[PDB]
């Protein structure tokens, strides 16, 4: 806190330690790599007890992945209005991609093409996980995936 | 690091350790409250890193801030009353308590900027930062900052 509006604005200029920032949730629900061509899951992890729920959970991820890939591909051919909440152009080692965000019912999702590839990296989180954090997260995580830059399904 | 793609994905599920996330830039260049009607600056602060705090410099930088505030307000206004023709890089509807607003981000030459209407008011909160200040961080920051400005919710000019 501060005395007045001027002092508040001066305080906003100080270095913003993401340290002092509390989040309701900062963990993902699910994370996967899917094809940019058809939204098929090539690899996934989830946080979310029995056999049918393991099966069901993969089925639900497949449906979600398909929906998200459709919105991503529509947004990429920018001849219509954007489904996405955000489109941030980014560079990892001079490889370019774009970070999109999609609301899916109560969930926050974030997706980016692995640069030059036929693959998307997709994060799925509860609605309490801020989009700003997802965007930071996905850009950093993408740096780990240089092996897959340019990956072609062929 | 990790062993394979599966392990990489599993690692992304863990609580995002903020204590490890380094940024090139996490300080704003400038911060202001401007009118949603005309983009007129009502209060501002700017960092003193470039030139000495003197006279000509002060006059010049305020003039620049006024020009930028106007351009950004115009972009915001246009975005607020349409669907498909968005200038902004993002638009996040947020709720503070039961009040609603929207966080917009704009590329301004090499600068990253972030703006949100102070809920139910004639005022906008505007952040200006260098291009190395990630938009995701600006969005987090302005939502949190907006929580401190309840005194100004419902503020009307006149």
């Amino acid at each position: 806190h501060s005395k007045n509006v001027k002092g508040f604005l001066e305080n906003t200029l100080k270095p913003y330690d993401l340290h002092s920032v509390d989040f309701k949730t900062s963990s993902l629900q699910s994370s996967m790599i899917i094809t940019a061509t058809n939204g098929g899951i090539l690899s996934y992890a989830t946080s979310n007890k029995n056999s049918i729920n393991e099966i069901n959970s993969v089925n639900n991820l497949k449906m979600m992945s398909l929906l998200i890939k459709d919105k991503w591909s529509e947004d990429e051919n920018d001849t219509e209005e954007q489904h996405s909440n955000s489109c941030y152009p980014v560079e990892i080692d001079s490889f370019k991609t774009k970070i999109y965000t999609y609301e899916m019912e109560d969930l926050h999702t974030c997706v980016a093409q692995i640069p030059n590839s036929d693959l998307l990296l997709l994060f799925i989180a509860e609605g309490s996980f801020p989009y700003g954090l997802l965007v930071i997260k996905i850009e950093r995580a993408m740096r780990e995936l240089t092996d897959l830059f340019g990956y072609k399904l062929g």
